[PDB]
């Protein structure tokens, strides 16, 4: 009886555990599919071309490493400001916006959360969509404020539950907090239609809730990254200030380099001004400054016209290519005679397919077939590649059939 | 009256402010003495030729950016333990640690602090010396800890107050936290003499506190990384298990990359096991896994028998050049003809010099010959070059004469 005879055995994360688990099978013909992580063809970790010369660039330059202000980098936080914004924005033109370099989507968020607990005096409530992100719990619950729900996803339908959400919504508290997803839902790849957007902006306005947008993946969406931040231009414009995350883990393929960041949509640029000091105080002491070489690559790309330019054609090359996996996996799955309907797999959107696969038939294509995906019947289709989709689709039947 | 209405302007972090103040002066002779940060003899930022080779390497490797898992880099983890408590370690050798990668020092004394505002059940008071890095309030209060003090520093003296630090640990309640720099302390640039370690050791087993190491400048106090971690390890071996946070900014000058680690040191491999997994859960509702460049990089150093090798030589010449510049500085100022005892600022190890200098002194330091340090009167020599101690010496003179 030590210090910490006391702790217990805490479970295996329900989503970044698979990969644990993934990594220790000896199958030989094992998949990955937790995680949203893009694989190229060939079903490998794939780092842009511009992401590759961005790097050479940095070498090239032969840089420093020195400490980065507690804000982050400027160029890249104004950079990434405009990315979610759009360059003619009001909001940006103004000033009325303050972004802050933040450790990926997850320190993006956590700091949010953490800043809200701070200064948000109306209330300690937030509203997530059912489902979310498992993680988008513990975020909020960590930094001290309470978890609610508002109806999103119809199982039965496998669509969007628009009434329901609409009457969840139009009753939260008013100057509640809710979390919504910029594009690309996690997990079921269903986002609202622009009309229904727009019945969405009324509500939240109506209401007076704090609107916090999760921007995971612009750009995964539609394959268009002004596209996919339609919503979110749409709400700032309605007159709606709200705060956001932004990751470029996958849009830019730096998912360890952590590059992303947190942005708050304030009146002027003097109430900017008086929200950064404090975000910096909120940083310090928690990691100080931030990891400097993602938000160097990201930066360089997107200020740089060649760069942006190719990093947009490698955007719509992966989200075709995503779109190429849908297509054949449920082609494959008709070829192996399932009597299923999968049109959910070519009707969803982003990096998965929230398949609707029970937890015991999860649990056999993990043992029988070696394929790696959470528990609730999320697979990343980001993940599969010309060699494996038939491999894929004859388990999915199998343990389906 | 908006959302943020009501948040203040808070003021600019005491240390890093300073860069930010620093930045601004348009005076051509100016001097950032304020955060710790090492200057070649040319008063340039300087990445090591080792750190230079091992993102070659990288480079030439053609690495993925896949995410690591949540606890870090293992080879990194691994290597960073290894690298505090020596290879020959019992703690080390019988896997009673979990090391877990950190966001830097800072982000891996806010893991630990968190950790333990979660699982150190037995108190709420963390003791900190005094004085101490501006920044171990903040994080230990945001953390949810309470911040407590004992004495360490006699101005009249400039030394250790020894008596005045037993007597005040002897006293702090029994299964208390006790943060202790683990060498070159921030800010006087005193430490214990090995005796008094051997003292304070006792004392802290005897009255069962839990001993939580600060490790930011492991080589920089004797220029000898084992020397370095003698305390550290003398606690252990008495049979104090301790938390340590290492940060790899000064003595790999990895700053902005922000490459660190936390450590716990439990009583068998199956506690370190539990402990992990908590440890886990609380990382991922914070960053969820960590920045990979800064610990691809250490990592390869840390492994890489030459690499090691050159490191060490590389870290010998860095405290070495400090050596020379306080000497220097000590010179000059007789040569000026400065009338005070300037003994201290050659007496202290480390990065800096605690000089005395009163706020107003300061002040005209910066507003008259722009030379940038803390409020306290702390200055980075390791900032200093050959072309400036001159002028140092001078100015230290004029605002003191
Ligand atoms: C909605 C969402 N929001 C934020 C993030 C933040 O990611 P990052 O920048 O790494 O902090 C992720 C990653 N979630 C995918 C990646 C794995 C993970 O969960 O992490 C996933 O759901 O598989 C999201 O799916
Ligand atoms: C005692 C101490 N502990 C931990 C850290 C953590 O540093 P990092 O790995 O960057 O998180 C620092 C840096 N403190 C010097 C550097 C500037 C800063 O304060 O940050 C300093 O005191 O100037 C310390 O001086």
């Amino acid at each position: 009886s030590s210090w910490w005879s006391h702790v217990e055995m805490g479970p295996p994360d329900p989503i970044l555990g698979v990969t644990e688990a993934f990594k220790r099978d000896t199958n030989s013909k094992k998949m990955n599919l937790g995680v949203g992580a893009y694989r190229d063809d060939n079903g490998k970790p794939y780092v842009l071309n511009c992401v590759r010369k961005a790097e050479a660039m940095i070498a090239a330059k032969k840089m420093d490493k020195e400490y980065l202000p507690i804000a982050g980098l400027a160029d890249f936080t104004r950079a990434s400001a405009e990315l979610a914004l759009g360059e003619n924005s009001e909001a940006f033109k103004s000033g009325r916006y303050v972004t802050v370099q933040g450790i990926s989507g997850t320190g993006s968020l956590r700091v949010g959360a953490n800043f809200l607990q701070r200064f948000f005096k109306f209330s300690r409530d937030v509203y997530l969509p059912k489902p979310s992100w498992g993680n988008h719990t513990p975020i909020f619950r960590d930094a001290g404020l309470q978890l609610q729900a508002y109806r999103y996803y119809d199982p039965k339908t496998c669509s969007l539950d628009f009434t329901g959400a609409m009457e969840d919504i139009s009753k939260i508290p008013e100057k509640s907090i809710i979390l919504l997803h910029a594009c690309a839902h996690n997990p079921t790849g269903v986002d609202p239609r622009q009309e229904q957007w727009k019945e969405l902006a009324s509500v939240v306005k109506k209401r007076n809730l704090l609107a916090y947008f999760d921007m995971a993946y612009q750009g995964f969406a539609s394959g268009d990254i002004n596209r996919d931040a339609w919503a979110l231009r749409h709400f700032i414009e309605q007159g709606i200030d709200v705060v956001l995350s932004q990751s470029y883990a996958h849009n830019m393929g730096l998912y360890g380099e952590r590059a992303g960041a947190f942005t708050v949509i304030c009146r002027d640029a003097e109430e900017a001004k008086r929200v950064e000091s404090q975000l910096k105080i909120l940083i310090r002491p928690m990691y100080s400054n931030p990891p400097m070489n993602g938000a160097r690559i990201a930066s360089l790309i997107l200020n740089t016209p060649e760069l942006r330019k190719e990093w947009l054609v490698e955007v719509k090359g992966m989200a075709d290519r995503i779109i190429s996996m849908r297509t054949q996996l449920v082609s494959n799955l008709k070829k192996e005679g399932s009597s299923h309907n999968w049109q959910h797999i070519t009707d969803q959107i982003g990096m998965f397919c929230f398949t609707g696969l029970k937890p015991e038939q999860v649990e056999r294509l993990t043992k029988e077939f070696s394929i790696y995906m959470t528990k609730d019947g999320r697979i990343s289709v980001a993940g599969v590649a010309s060699s494996n989709v038939g491999y894929l689709a004859h388990a999915i039947h199998q343990v389906t059939k």
